[PDB]
């Protein structure tokens, strides 16, 4: 086999590589994440083709000069499935969720996430159409 998985993972530009490789040791069975990685600010779950998961955090988590980075632990997905988020306040003010889609050549259909500091909690759902 003829295993097929995407997640959604968010930490600090400088832990990624960490949490990528320790995923990638911990295996299928625990969604190639280190169970309770502190570098880990959230996460959603694998999912399969046809799937979907949502995970929710705090914007208080984050800090308007920092890099961060959200990536897929899948095993060498990382490499193409990766993108900057990084906060910002937008005149507006809101949308507090974004929907993101992993297909089947390694491809999130976006690269760059913005969430705006009047938000106090943002959304992101994630889909693995197929
Ligand atoms: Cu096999
Ligand atoms: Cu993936
Ligand atoms: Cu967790």
């Amino acid at each position: 086999m003829g295993v097929m998985g995407h997640n959604w993972v968010l930490s600090t530009a400088a832990d990624m590589q960490g949490v990528v490789t320790d995923g990638m040791a911990s295996g299928l069975d625990k969604d190639y994440l280190k169970p309770d990685d502190s570098r880990v600010i959230a996460h959603t779950k694998l999912i399969g083709s046809g799937e979907k998961d949502s995970v929710t955090f705090d914007v208080s988590k984050l800090k308007e000069g920092e890099q961060y980075m959200f990536f897929c632990t899948f095993p060498g997905h990382s490499a193409l499935m990766k993108g900057t988020l990084t906060l910002k306040g937008i005149p507006g003010g809101a949308e507090c969720s974004v929907d993101i889609q992993g297909n089947d050549q390694m491809q999130f259909n976006t690269n760059a996430i913005t969430v705006d500091k009047s938000c106090k909690q943002f959304t992101v759902n994630l889909s693995h159409p197929g």
